[PDB]
């Protein structure tokens, strides 16, 4: 279980550090409630050849931008903010990342 | 700047998993609001035991587990770590 704190002015943008490996992959996800045993809800979609924030589930205003992936500094009221990590892009192996904002 | 993730299940007990390193002391508190700077409360001197420090598993509606990690029983030089729960 790996957590990544950063820190940034609340209510005002903020483009995420990245704590998956740069040159692969990687994909956010809000996980409702924070709850392992809820959903995993993918923040980011693509749509033609890009990848632009979900609009058919309500997390508010949240999601800046997925290119780069970038919030509106606050945590997520529906859950935690989960990076999934692979090297491959079926993400048959991976790991999690948390991450956590201090405001400052 | 250091944040533990741990899990355990939502309102019943959870032993916390030591965040700091092997032989450093270590003081447990409850951060008031969400500011790096923020003044803390200090725990044992929510909490279910202090021996070994037991919580009822919840992020706590003041603001986050903060545990103080120091090698030196005087906490002159000291870290601290966000404990950080994900439910199971
Ligand atoms: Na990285
Ligand atoms: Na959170
Ligand atoms: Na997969
Ligand atoms: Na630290």
């Amino acid at each position: 279980q790996e957590c990544s704190l950063q820190s940034c002015t609340q209510h005002q943008p903020y483009v995420v550090d990245d704590p998956c490996p740069i040159h692969f992959y990687s994909k956010w996800y809000i996980r409702v409630g924070a709850r392992k045993s809820a959903p995993l809800i993918e923040l980011c979609v693509d749509e033609a050849g890009s990848k632009s924030p979900i609009q058919y589930i309500d997390i508010g205003n949240y999601t800046v931008s997925c290119l780069p992936f970038t919030i509106n500094c606050q945590e997520p009221k529906l859950g935690s903010l989960v990076v999934r990590c692979s090297f491959y892009e079926d993400f048959l192996e991976y790991h999690d990342v948390r991450v956590v904002l201090d405001f400052i």
